[PDB]
């Protein structure tokens, strides 16, 4: 199958990514708190649902939660700014409460038995999110004595994430704080604006883009 691209709302941030967010790919986004990243997340979630000539793949998202950062109303309030019906949009994500990280790897192999479902049908799941990769994974394995069991379940995690992308066609995002994934790193600007930097993208520049958050969620 062909690469596809999801909008991130931003022309801007969308120019940098050469499109939007790929399928058959992870992507990575760093940030403090209030730096966007789950911001970013929640308006994949709704773009994701368009036609591909308003930025979309006509997908189902699923959505993976660790810390209780997933919040509905937000997904109501960014699908009604962009014209779109709030209680629909939110029917075509579905999702889960990480508890702890092997509960976070069990979901995200048995994922796999709703995109097959999804797979043939008029709304495949186009997205999955997991906000975030890392923060059970960094509570649960503290210290040296820790970090080699704590880096071999993470890459098998992330080969997981891969394999889904791959196999079904799937843009898998993740969120993340400081190949395999191409990673962008979120920053406050000056007057409220966001900025994006690209680092390390095989076959993308290096780059940033200034953005906004609004009602619409992120948008130039
Ligand atoms: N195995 C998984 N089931 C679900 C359900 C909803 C969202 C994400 C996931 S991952």
């Amino acid at each position: 199958a062909t690469i596809g691209r999801i909008s991130t709302g931003s022309k801007s941030l969308d120019k940098l990514l050469g499109g939007g967010i790929e399928t058959q790919a992870i992507t990575e986004v760093f940030g403090e708190f209030g730096s966007g990243k789950t911001q970013l997340a929640h308006t994949l979630a709704v773009m994701v649902q368009l036609p591909p000539e308003e930025g979309g793949l006509n997908g189902s998202v699923m959505w993976i939660d660790t810390e209780n950062t997933f919040r509905p109303e937000r997904i109501r309030e960014i699908a009604q700014n962009r014209g779109l019906d709030p209680d629909e949009v939110l029917k075509h994500i579905a999702y889960a409460r990480a508890f702890n990280s092997n509960h976070q790897m069990l979901l995200v192999q048995q994922a796999e038995d709703m995109i097959k479902e999804l797979l043939n049908t008029d709304r495949p799941v186009k997205l999955l999110i997991v906000d975030s990769l890392t923060s059970h994974f960094r509570s649960e394995y503290i210290g040296r004595g820790a970090l080699a069991e704590r880096q071999q379940k993470l890459a098998k995690h992330l080969a997981d994430l891969h394999r889904l992308a791959n196999l079904y066609d799937i843009a898998v995002f993740v969120t993340n704080q400081v190949s395999a994934t191409l990673r962008v790193y979120l920053r406050k600007g000056k007057g409220g604006k966001r900025i994006a930097r690209l680092i390390d993208a095989p076959h993308l520049p290096e780059g940033e883009a200034v953005f906004s958050i609004t009602e619409k969620g992120i948008e130039d």
